[PDB]
C-alpha cells in the first residue's frame, strides 16, 4: 500500500524546486492531479495537468463527498480540489502519492482521509523567510508587512501538522521527503 503525503507550508518557502526533486527521486511517484473548473491552456493535458470538469459536475463531487479537499479560486471566478477517488485508487496500487496544498487545503485533507501524512516545510529561521519575503524590493511597505504578517500566522500552524520539514538545504529537505513517501 502506498503513502499518502500532503506538503504544505507558508505561502513562498519553497515547495515547487522540492516538489521537482520528489518526483525526480522516486521515479513512480503519483502526483496528485487536481480537479478544476476553468478552461484548459493550450499544452495542458486532461488527466495530466488537471481533471477539467464543468461547475455542475464539480457541484455533484462536492455533494458526493469525492473531494478531499476544494476552494474558490480568484474569488470565485472558478474551483480546484483533490479528487479522493485517484489518490485512493493510486495507494491501493502500491504507488506513492504526494498532494500539493496551501494550509486550508492540508487541513481539509487530514479530515477527509486522516491517514495521509501531513507534512510542514518550514523555513530553516525567521530570518531566512523574512529576507526571501522582502526579496529585491520591488514591493511597497505595505505589501511587504502584510507578507510578513500572513508568514507569522502561517508559521504559528505548523504543530498542527503530523510532521514537520525543515527546509534547511533542498537535498536534504527532498531526501526526509523522500524517507517518508517510500
Amino acid at each position: 500500500v502506498g503513502r499518502v503525503v500532503v506538503l504544505s507550508g507558508p505561502s513562498a518557502v519553497g515547495k515547487s524546486t522540492v516538489v521537482r526533486c520528489l518526483r525526480e527521486r522516486i521515479p513512480n511517484l503519483h502526483f496528485s492531479v487536481s480537479a478544476t473548473t476553468r478552461a484548459p491552456r493550450p499544452g495542458e493535458v486532461d488527466g495530466v495537468d488537471y481533471h477539467f470538469i464543468d461547475p455542475t459536475r464539480f457541484q455533484q463531487l462536492i455533494d458526493q463527498g469525492e473531494l478531499l479537499e476544494w476552494a474558490e479560486i480568484h474569488g470565485g471566478l472558478h474551483r480546484s480540489g483533490t479528487l479522493a477517488q485517484p489518490v485512493r485508487a493510486a495507494a491501493a496500487t502500491g504507488v506513492p502519492v504526494l498532494i500539493e496544498v496551501d494550509l486550508a487545503g492540508a487541513r481539509a485533507i487530514k479530515k477527509t482521509m486522516p491517514e495521509a501524512v501531513t507534512v510542514f516545510l518550514a523555513p530553516p529561521s525567521w530570518q531566512d523567510l523574512q529576507a526571501r519575503l522582502i526579496g529585491r524590493g520591488t514591493e511597497t511597505a505595505d505589501v511587504i508587512q502584510r507578507r510578513l504578517d500572513t508568514a507569522r500566522i502561517e508559521l504559528a500552524a505548523q504543530g498542527d501538522f503530523d510532521k514537520v520539514v525543515v527546509n534547511r538545504r533542498l537535498e536534504s529537505a527532498c531526501a526526509e521527503l523522500v524517507s517518508l513517501l517510500v
